[PDB]
């Protein structure tokens, strides 16, 4: 398969189903590139990793970690295209994650609570969507999240579920914090120490949450567990972030000390237990 | 002089000189109003009062604190002999000194090669940083663009036109950027009795992130901004100061200012001296009583 | 429990014990009223009808009754509520206040010191008791303190601890000042700026001590910390005063922080300017 097509196939997977997580449309586009493509067994384990970076035309870690997890799962006679049935098993397996999570933390969303989130998140949406359809009564505050204003999009979405929701400037988090009971957020990437890479602004929320001792919860699919051990902002590779100057990073890092619990499709986790989980995950035969 | 006149005179003062503190512009037009007022002593009082609040049509704490302090300092045949105007001009002459006293006091704390972080546009911080280039100090700035009026951007150009390196960052990247800073220098719309401050929404966030990384948080502010409020939380800042300033789905949240408690501030640089938050209550009494 | 009961209950708390502070007697009554409020139902109405009673108790102009009362309702965030657990925890702690202050302060009464105090103060009394129990030797001068003469009552109480004491006219304060080593005074309330509202005659005693470099010490409980910031006498609510050929009779005056050296509290020794930080912590207790 071709690169420009590799991209067109990838972008179209997301246009046809907005519901779909970047990473899933990507590990999915590989499954298509694999079928549609043979010669040098090397070109196999090559071209695919020679294209996971190509559709690295996203800049997100989810895509990179989702992809590495995929290529690794479909491993171990040119009929070794058992890989394709492995890939479909892996794609079938990760399409149950959101739901696993949306109900793995129904108990943490308490009736009469005021929830604060940042930007848009397909996973928090399901979590909350699961909460309203379970008759839980709650309110929500969400930052507008510059520059795409995806938090506004998130607000319209919560409105359609008839959930009371207020939009606030990113600069108002410190101010509105005292009004919330807890913070729930998504993750573009769960890092090796349990910290997370997420839409720029997540870090600040976490700090204002800790300062007022509001639990800060995180919900993310296990395919977002990435092989990285950052200790500060600078540690995050620019690949993922992007005299008068301007700096427009897209994601920042939130140390594990600022996280209460991670709700994953592998269960509830304390940030410190994440590393053992990654290796337990790989040791999946 | 009637309301329409006041307002136009007040806005003129600000268009005349954009670097003039909003409060300074205000006491100036109060002084002009007091000069024209053709109305006994009692009248003059509620007259120069039922207009100060009219000037309140700039929901800034400073305009309020400045006016109050002015009426206080100015207050006391007898009629005409009103030595009020004289005191008025004297008061006006001292508060116009303040900004420079702060510049001198503060720049002293900017270590050479330091990266300073700021929020929005602040005239006094601008003067503090000029006092810094003058002291031959080399530094670099990071400033939030500050929604919704993007006043941070305007701050960046001012600095660019002074030749100091300046980088603009999204309000959402303060926690992210904190790492690269040595200290935070922010102005204030008002200084409350407990030492805390009322300022451009976004300020609190910066101070909380600053404290978490043990970065000194400095405030630079003229004393006519000392206001008589003792907030315990955000809900304690009167609404007339946070709204109209400069169904199910609600953007119902557009506060213009926020509150930063005394425990998040390291030092306040004032014309009255370098004060720690606790020391503010004694200076605020001395200020308001001095007369 | 209804209004009749409250006022009766509150009054019989102090009845069964005159040595009790008004705010403590008032706080205990909110605790009973709370308990005897099962007739209520929503966690909201308990907290609501509970505010209705503070006012009722407000029938005791005392500042501490307001602040103690407010602080009480604050330390408490279905039909089944653990608020009472907090209300008793709260009562349990303000009951240690007076004593923490006595063993915190007595240590500062040097041997042979002559102390000057004003009118009657339960806290100042506990303090001196701790000093004679500590085997310290001092003497006291106390203003008779018009119009109720509580100073004379204070004097007799002290005489019964065998502490040498002399009663003097409220007008003889500036006169007697030169023979005092320090001044100790209680407080009806502690204001946001570290200043204090107390029995009329306190202000001038402070100004006088100031002019002779005599240290001036306030000893008071934390439930007396109140949300006020007065710049002069007029700024003191009349609810607490009773005032500003006529006569004036304010029952309390205001003493500025510039006139106080140290405040001895259950939160520790404080300078007036540090009161604002402690008042904040104190009011945002629950967090």
């Amino acid at each position: 398969m071709d690169d420009k097509e590799l991209i067109e196939y990838f972008k179209s997977q997301m246009k046809e189903d907005p519901d779909m997580a970047s990473a899933v449309a990507a590990i999915r586009t590989l499954l298509e590139f694999l079928k549609r493509d043979e010669t040098i067994q090397g070109l196999r384990a090559n071209l695919t990793s020679a294209i996971e970076t190509l559709c690295g035309v996203d800049s997100s870690v989810a895509v990179s970690s989702g992809g590495e997890l995929f290529l690794r799962f479909i491993s171990l006679s040119k009929c070794k295209k058992i890989m394709i049935e492995r890939g479909e098993l892996f794609l079938r397996r990760i399409s149950l994650s959101r739901n696993k999570i949306a109900d793995l933390c129904h108990t943490f969303i308490k009736d009469g609570a005021t929830i604060l989130t940042h930007a848009y998140s397909r996973v928090v949406l399901r979590v909350l969507e699961a909460a309203v359809a379970a008759k839980k009564r709650f309110s929500v505050y969400v930052t507008e999240s510059q520059p795409d204003l995806s938090g506004k999009k998130m607000a319209k979405a919560l409105c359609h579920l008839n959930v009371p929701v207020t939009v606030v400037l990113d600069a108002a988090v410190g101010y509105i914090m005292e009004k919330a009971d807890l913070v729930i957020v998504g993750a573009e990437g769960v890092v090796e120490n349990g910290g997370i890479i997420n839409k720029i602004g997540t870090n600040q929320m976490a700090v204002c949450a800790k300062a007022q001792n509001k639990p800060f919860y995180v919900v993310a699919e296990s395919f977002k567990f990435v092989r990285l051990f950052p200790l500060n902002q600078q540690d995050v590779p620019d690949k993922f972030k992007y005299d008068l100057k301007e700096e427009h990073p897209w994601v920042d890092y939130t140390a594990p000390s600022l996280i209460t619990l991670l709700f994953t499709d592998l269960g509830v986790l304390t940030p410190s237990a994440v590393s053992d989980e990654l290796i337990k995950l790989y040791l999946a035969a």
